C-alpha cells in the first residue's frame, strides 16, 4: 500500500512533464 | 486548422490537470490507510 | 478502497481518450 | 521543426501508454484489498 502511494507521486511527476511538454507543444504552433 | 489544434491542446491540458488532482485526492486518502 | 477502485476506471478511460486525440493531433500534424 | 513536434507526440504517447498500465496495475493491486 505505501508502495502504490509511492508510485502515485511517480505518476503525478511524469504527468507534470507531459503537461509541460505539451504547452511547450501549444507554444512552439502558436508561434507559427 | 492550427488554431483548432491549438485549443485541442488546451482542453487535454484542462483534462490532464483534474486528472492530477484525482490522483492526487487518490494518493492523500492511500496516505490516510 | 472500491470508490478509490472506480476513480482509477474512470481515470483510466479519460486518459485513452486523451491518446485518441493526441493521436489525431499527430495525424493532423503529419498530413501538413 | 514540426517533424519534431510529431515525434515528441508520439514519445508523450508512449509515456501516456506506460502511465495507464501502472495505473492499471494498480487498480488490480486494490482489487484484491
Amino acid at each position: 500500500m505505501k508502495q502504490i502511494e509511492d508510485k502515485l507521486e511517480e505518476i503525478l511527476s511524469k504527468l507534470y512533464h507531459i503537461c509541460n511538454e505539451l504547452a511547450r507543444i501549444k507554444k512552439l504552433l502558436g508561434e507559427r
